[PDB]
């Protein structure tokens, strides 16, 4: 690829995308391994795909490398007008226990450390082997034309929103705002107070492999 992110945290960073090997789980292993690579990248998105091959420590992630839309910092999740994202992607294996989400951290402190928040939004496109998100779910809702599954949990003093595709999304162009909205008029999402963080789409692996995830394009549009 273009460029290839082996070790743990390798980054990559171009026309308003990043890329982050970020491997934070790997001490929950007894063996494995994990790559990113750059495909191609321009203004209107990038391509790259990740392999990996993780074992043991069966119930911990151990990774969630991401490709990321840049932004500036300080931006109210009312103030946004539109958090709209393109991605089409693809497993070359079914039989990983592996998830594809977007992650979206926010927080009243607009500074607030890219690695969490005082709130986290998931979007789990696929779900693979028996992983299951944080918390437990509270049922089906209807956001931004589709159905999903709604999961609440903390995760330490984080809350976590994960809304589950009740099939694999290989291809989906989204309105995160839709989500933050049902959130802010379902569940007392305090949208006024809270600034976005990180948004981010990628794979949560906890264990199997070798396995190849293949992002064909990923775009994000925050206007
Ligand atoms: O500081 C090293 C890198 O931190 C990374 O964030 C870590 C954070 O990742 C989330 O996905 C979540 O699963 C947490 O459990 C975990 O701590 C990363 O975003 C980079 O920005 C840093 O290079």
């Amino acid at each position: 690829q273009q460029v290839t992110l082996c070790e743990q945290y390798g980054y990559w960073s171009g026309n308003g995308y990043e890329i982050n090997n970020n491997l934070w789980g790997r001490d929950s292993a007894t063996s494995g391994w994990q790559c990113s690579y750059l495909d191609g990248s321009s203004d209107s998105g990038i391509q790259w795909h990740t392999t990996w091959e993780w074992q043991g420590g069966q119930h911990d992630v151990k990774s969630y490398v991401y490709s990321g839309k840049q932004f500036p910092r300080g931006q109210r999740i009312t103030s946004i007008n539109s958090m709209q994202t393109s991605v089409s992607w693809y497993y070359d294996t079914t039989n990983v226990r592996a998830n594809v989400a977007y992650d979206i951290f926010t927080a009243a402190d607009p500074n607030h450390v890219n690695s969490s928040g005082d709130y986290e939004l998931m979007i789990w496109l696929a779900k693979y082997g028996d992983v299951q998100p944080i918390g437990s779910p509270v049922g089906t809702v209807h956001v931004n034309g589709r159905n999903w599954e709604l999961w609440i949990g903390m995760n330490g003093n984080m809350k976590v929103f994960s809304f589950i595709a009740p099939s694999p999304l290989n291809s989906w162009s989204g309105e995160v705002k839709e989500f933050f909205n049902y959130l802010q008029y379902n569940q007392g999402y305090p949208a006024g107070d809270q600034h976005l963080i990180v948004f981010q789409m990628g794979t949560e692996a906890f264990t199997g492999g070798p396995a190849t995830m293949t992002v064909s394009h990923f775009s994000a549009n925050i206007y």
